């Protein structure tokens, strides 16, 4: 895998944001998780870390995985950095967000967020309090 270079356009929600990628818009939903809709019990949360994540790094960058680039609804599917830092992993280790949608050939990251995910729910932290 290999990071791409990306800049924000707009934090959507816990897991989704509108990047600019290629120079086109496109809305990426991050690999690998499952936040929680902002309806719902810690989904302001998740949307404010990833929106301050995501606004306060000098660097964007999108990690497509080795499967599927987009989904159905025409959703990148990337791994998000921010600053060299996984989203999709910080907000798990945050227990903000679920180990989710693990489909085969796109799930290159998978073990390192399960370990995130553990320790998490070892620290009964936030969606596993
Ligand atoms: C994360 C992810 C979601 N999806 C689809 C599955 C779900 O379809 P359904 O909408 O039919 O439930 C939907 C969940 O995304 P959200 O959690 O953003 O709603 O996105 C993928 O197809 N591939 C992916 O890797
Ligand atoms: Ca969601």
């Amino acid at each position: 895998l290999h990071k791409e270079p990306a800049t924000l356009i707009k934090a959507i929600d816990g897991d989704t944001v509108k990047d600019m990628y290629k120079g086109q818009p496109m809305t990426f939903r991050l690999l690998l998780v499952d936040t929680p809709e902002f309806n719902e019990k810690y989904g302001p949360e998740a949307s404010a870390f990833t929106k301050k994540m995501v606004e306060n790094a000098k660097k964007i960058e999108v990690e497509f995985d080795k499967g599927q680039r987009t989904d159905k609804y025409g959703r990148g599917l990337a791994y998000i950095y921010a600053d060299g830092k996984m989203v999709n992993e910080a907000l798990v280790r945050q227990g903000l967000a679920k180990v989710a949608y693990v489909y085969k050939g796109n799930n290159t990251h998978e073990q390192l967020l399960r370990k995130a995910e553990a320790q998490a729910k070892k620290e009964k932290l936030n969606i596993w309090s």
